């Protein structure tokens, strides 16, 4: 009954289409989509904290982290609001995105819209990484392709 | 104390930066940026109702329209409520924008994060224009370039 959407774009093409579900406001979001252009392996999938563009991706700002909590992987208590682990992508540099996640909301203080997705550079550590970089970033680096995620019919 | 930004991009030469504050809950927006790569003249300029840019800003769908109104200038009470009017372009082709709206808001029910901006090809005749499409979309014709709205620092 909430549905949203997100156009990643950055330079490969790194691009995608990721879709966002919620049939109630209590309930877990269903993510899905595809991303292309990727190199192989695991690739940062994050909700940061601005829907701002104005220079790129980097205007996003850091993870979407109202509870000011530390980095951590989505399946973890101590996690970013924002943090949606790693998408995979194989040879074919192609990642088909299946998410439900139970702490990102398309309602209230946890709600992704007008945030930014992004997808990263490296993988995401989920925060075990045993740097000081991993419980921020999850060293996942530079930041591929993004959009502003938006509301959908 | 609300800042939300959109960045304006399509498939020609209209590129622009639009910035929106409200200081007060309820109070009014501030609108303010450029944008370049227009016709000298007017350009209607609407909130969409949805924030979806999957096939480019047709995805974007009607005038956002919570209230179901017709289609209007910003300064009429029968109006959208993404009913923004039109920016002038100049000869260089650049619009300055610079608006105070009392409906749109940042919060709210008449919230416009997570939908659309979009700066159209023709003039909106703020629903004067005597045909039926006059009361509906203002006749401002296609969609030059769009963003969708975004939280900002
Ligand atoms: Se997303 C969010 C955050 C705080 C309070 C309310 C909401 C919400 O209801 N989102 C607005 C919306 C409106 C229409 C369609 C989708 C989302
Ligand atoms: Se205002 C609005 C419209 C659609 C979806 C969500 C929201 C919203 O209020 N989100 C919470 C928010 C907004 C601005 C700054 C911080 C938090
Ligand atoms: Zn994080
Ligand atoms: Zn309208």
């Amino acid at each position: 009954a909430t549905k949203v959407v997100c156009v990643l774009k950055g330079d490969g093409p790194v691009q995608g289409i990721i879709n966002f579900e919620q049939k109630e406001s209590n309930g877990p979001v269903k993510v899905w989509g595809s991303i292309k252009g990727l190199t192989e392996g695991l690739h940062g999938f994050h909700v940061h904290e601005f829907g701002d563009n104005t220079a790129g991706c980097t205007s996003a700002g850091p993870h979407f982290n109202p509870l000011s909590r530390k980095h951590g992987g989505p399946k973890d208590e101590e996690r970013h609001v924002g943090d949606l682990g790693n998408v995979t992508a194989d040879k074919d540099g192609v990642a088909d995105v299946s998410i439900e996640d139970s702490v990102i909301s398309l309602s209230g203080d946890h709600c992704i819209i007008g945030r930014t997705l992004v997808v990263h550079e490296k993988a995401d550590d989920l925060g075990k990484g045993g740097n000081e970089e991993s419980t921020k970033t999850g060293n996942a680096g530079s930041r591929l392709a993004c959009g502003v995620i938006g509301i959908a019919q």
